[PDB]
């Protein structure tokens, strides 16, 4: 059972663009903890390389920042209803956080970052799926572009961990 | 009991700067909260002005999230840790936060807004007596700074409710 | 039957792509009325909001023209011919005007604001099913970025009304 | 019986400012039939030039369109009511328009646009012999300076033909 | 009596160029009672629309303060000299001010504001008049932007207010 | 009995900020009234140097009109009203004007200048020790950064005087 | 046997997505002959026009190399290995190059310009086929988006010859 | 015999608009030895006040050469044809030039350039004269402005010297 | 006798940087003509490619204006007096000008401008003859700029002939 | 003794703000001596990293010398001198330097530079003591500001140094 | 034999200029092939320190087509034929290309770019070399400017291998 | 014995390029200790002129420390090693600094400036007959434009006096 598979299930299990508004708001959650995640790298982070990673950290938060803002107005604009407290993102993101610390490493940091991004591209293609099957080419569109983004932060994040992309 | 002298008492109760790092971090916490009750006007409001009202929602999170950044900066300088995960923020924060609903009223919103930057105001007059208690100068400046910035939002807010600012 | 039946019916009535010709000049003819309509309620309109809903039209008006102009050329290039007289494009549009007043109040102009824009979502969905249907697919991109782009007016439209988006 | 003779005379056929409001809505009809001339020319032209003379059309329909915004606003401002619709431009505008066709030749497109400006400018001065007559100072320097921009582009219009002004 | 005839016997009632100079000074001090008018509608606002209508004052500020630029320099430039202390503004000022309240509602503002720009377009009148009479192209052209600029203003203030320009 | 002395008892003759709000509007009269003596500089001046002088002016004069509108708005939002017609800016302002006159030299303009400078300077020294009294940190900010501002004019205006800044 | 079939078996010739590599492959070598060949013209091109077809090459060798630049990082990311010699682009890419001489007429150059983007045009469509094939959306996107830039290229190229876009 | 007489007799002494096209042309030549003139004080002095005064040559002979722009465009339009050699800008010229020398002291350069803004203020009230004369409204405008423009420099420049402007 | 031979025996026929000082001063007087000829073809051109051509004229008259600075500029700096008035340039020149007609055609206005490019190439090579001679290596390299540039437009110009450079 | 009472004692050894301008003074120095150091750094680095650390030291170098330049001006308007030769800067300032060698590792430079800023933060805190002591609001703010950017440096170092700030 | 008498000889092996024609095409193929090989460091590069060297190759990337179209267009100026084939590149080039690998090291790629420019130096060289030998003063200063940029670029590179420049 | 002569011998008194390193070091002395005493100009200047010289100061200091960093990264490119310590600027510097002193006059300062850039341009010409002699045509370059800019300087500076250039 792949992650997309597993993403799908939990998605879709509790109008002719239910499973849309369900990714939808799925992904207003994981952007959400995906964000302060991020935030928590560009504030703990010591080490060689750190002056270039840390601002790199806040192109990334942006970015992230940019796809929430699509991600919950496309929602509301389709007739749903997005999780907007930090307890809703929180309870239903798919994306686990840990307490702050400055021990952690840098391979460390990066490390968690192509998760977040692999996860997350992963989820854009339940996206990409869903709205498909539910015939939403707009949404279609979105979810093609977030996921297209999401490939290459992961092929560049990996090369500076020495790896290839591995998708 | 003022709200000063009750926040004062919940930062301080659990080195020569530990009332300046505990400031500091609750305000972590606030921010983020705040920020989050500002995106949910952004997204939920209906109603004439809103054309206005939802850039201006923009305008205060970026603002917000400014502060952030200057304040989780500022708590790691002086040697502390800041809160980095979305449970800590919802836990430590003192405000509260409800479920998103599109049937609140542009009046309901605006009143909201005004609670949280009175609030956030209040934290930022705790900060200034902390630091100057703790001799910080630098920090006293950010806290005056927050502090102004809050209380002009809460001028013009207030005016656009066909209030005085009653600070 | 539904407008987007109605449209597709119309549009197809009278190479491998003249269906996707016909919608695309369809649009030339619905986007130059659209354009006058939104330039009536920048000049006519009265009542508290004219000075942000003024420029608002402008706005509007300044998108529709570059969905025009992408419009036609994408016909030019693909072998059409755009309609390209004033008689043409008010003979073939299904969008109807009236004459211009003082008298009609803010809301009137929003209420026709959404009209057509509901108007053209549907037309860029015809669009998206005749391009799809003849493999055009760089015609059907098009369509895709002018229905997102619609829906989002409609949503904030309809906000500015105390609306819902009703797609 | 000169143009500008047989302009006035039809303008004025049919308070202290009425021909001002007249002549003024005569240029909206026209400069709204002008500017869609002007697009047909971008869009059918074909023929070595192509290159430099098509985004030129652009640059003369912005121009149109920025003449269109003030005409109209200024009749709005001094009391009256522009034609607000496509059937209102071409019914009462005094330059007629033909259906688009590949085979027009470049110097055919620039013989018409120089016909175009050269009615343009008169109209332009009957603007200004009404606007003297009736007072309107603020009338007659807009009339001033769209008939000064009218005779430049006449100017290079007729020199890329190898020909003089001929006013 | 009109209110252009008014203001004109004022002004010529005390060189080739004595009115030129004359009215030049009057708008010195309008221009000056003016802004300080639109200034106090800045400050002391309170109601619906605030937040769009707050700024709309500093524009407008900017604009008078910048016609007052024009106005002094065209003075001393044709050998006047300008009035250019708070006393000699106020004294000489046609425009009457109040003392600032709180309690003046957004409808309260936007009469005064259009009461001050058809003020401002009479003076201009004379200004027009006066420097036809004495000769001064320069002058006339000055007052002709003066005026027209004006008359936009009380077009877009009066559609705000609900009402069409009324001249 | 020094001017910083003599400007205190002045000020608090006539809640917890009442001598905090009335230095703000003590500020306000005296800014509007400066701004005004700065703007008669810019007109009246003859005599070498004129070239760079003249548009110094322009740089001190917007200089002023920025302090102006913190001030103002500091004392809207701490719960005052600012003066807000040209006649209680000149009855209350401890600044005095003259009649311009051609006849001035640079050295006098120059000259009057610093005095105002100076006078602002004490004005804002006793601002800070108001603020600090009633322990408004926001507003104590407002008069330092405003009393070096000036201090520096102090200095450049002394130099170019061939003085040294004296404060 | 058209030139997409052809096109089609020779790249799928010799994973779950080897064809798409494959043509995003076939794209590297094309798109850095294609440069090279729009560099020529730049270079060689002599007679009238020159002056705006000039730097008109330098525009689409920019866009031609912005174009390598996506593909090449596309294929990158999903696993693949981009060409990277001079050698290898001209050994795979089916385009050829021929010697430059200046005695080529500007007609002659604007055919050939023609031959590559319809070429380039046709590669796209095979690339589009076979991300639909395999699945890759993201891959697809990038196709379209190269696909509808080189039509609209053809059609205005095409129309500087004095033909139609013939596609 | 005034000046602006003189000015009109000579420019009138050897269509209906050719005394318009005979002072368009004596402002061609006069425009093209006053720059010549202004960048000899630019190369040639030296003295007190150099390193603003330098650039001060450089703003005024780019004013200049935007009126020549201007002027000749402007001749060339309603069917003249300007002097184009620098002998016939000499010949016709009614300003004398001297051969530069740096022994001209600061006081000479600026008394030289009043006397040249002088001439030309008086060639523009020729220019007024003719054109409402013969009734060309788009050449009297350009007359108006540069009147404007020149007199605005004297006035400057006068006050540089000590004096006032004596126009 | 070749014309850079015939230009040194000229330059050099009437300290120890007399042959540059007397080169430089060529400059000025053969750059003044150029612009004054180049400004020329601006004004009196008629035919096909008028559109771009007009246009490249003015880029071309700034970039001479430019040499004229920096030649003028650098002649004063190392002990000379430049040519500052029309006469002397008109006198000094080697370039002859003629009477501007609107009767040549477009292909003579390019042979001339090759002319006087050729021309100055040929200045420029006895400028860094002479430069090298008197050891003075910055004119050389104003010189050497200055070649270089001429060589590239004389190029770009000969192309649009439909020619090679012919150096 | 730390390093705070030892810089205290020896800035005040040997007017009411005697010992502020002696603290300013002493930053004179430092300043000019740390940028001295930090361009050191620039020139005499080698090792991995070399690519982001050297533009590094160039904003560090701005930075001071913007520090240097606050100071200076500062102490000159409060009515000092400020040191103003290389041999006073390197007399009276507390940091030594060392001959520049390329054998320094870049761990060698980030602790160095790490010093440098520990010791400047300790001057500014003495600066606060001093200020506070002899009653200069505007020093202090100035103080208070570079000790914040300080602290921020020393934080943003010690990251990349893979330690705590350890202030 | 050094470097430079072999690229000499060889260049020179097979008018007045030859020797400069030859030198500058070498320079033709070689850029075009270095260009090629810094594209497949900034692809095929894994390792720390990839974010900021990837974006680094970008700037080199653009730096040589820069040097590419000043060279090629300064041989079609002097009267040459640059070569504009990948074939021709590839096979007049010194510098030779080997497959894209994935394996290479950072300290590969920098050691090969090194090379490169070393290369690159010494071409230049000989292109000092041969246009003093010619008299080619534009192209003895396009090679100086090329040799000081190729190199800084060693010098930098070096620096961040841990060596000195070593040219 | 000139001071050309004098810094040459003392300059190469104590590999191929010994004598060229030798003399950009002495620049890296000299331009350091240029801005010290240009930064004290700035710093002490008194008198009439002060507003316009004061600024100037600062641009004389920008273009002095972007020589310095074009020399010192020159240096370290050759193989050398640039002073980096205030002691050695000042040891091994030609030019002499004087405590500060506000009694200096702008006449003084004008002059001291003016020896300054007179020993730069000596400086720079031996650092020419250098690099001829050792081949050095990069650093050539860099000499000769450093020269050029000296001697412009000379120019402006000395004219500011009333003087000439007398180089």
């Amino acid at each position: 059972n792949t992650l997309v598979e597993n993403i799908y299930a939990s998605v879709t299990h509790n109008s002719k663009n239910e499973k849309t508004k369900a990714v939808l708001n799925q992904a207003v959650a994981d952007l959400s903890v995906a964000a302060s995640i991020v935030h928590q790298v560009h504030w703990y982070m010591r080490g060689p390389g750190f002056l270039y990673l840390h601002p790199k950290m806040d192109e990334l938060l942006d970015s992230l920042n940019a796809n929430l803002d699509e991600v919950s107005e496309r929602l509301i604009t389709i007739g749903g209803a997005p999780y907007s407290t930090l307890a809703e993102f929180s309870k239903h993101s798919k994306l686990d956080e840990a307490k702050g610390t400055y021990d952690k490493t840098v391979a460390q940091h990066l490390a968690r970052l192509v998760e977040v991004y692999l996860y997350l591209s992963s989820l854009y293609q339940v996206g990409l799926d869903i709205t498909d099957e539910e015939g939403d080419a707009g949404t279609n569109d979105l979810f093609t572009a977030a996921k297209t983004e999401a490939e290459k932060t992961i092929w560049m994040l990996q090369a500076e961990r020495g790896q290839g992309p591995a998708l």
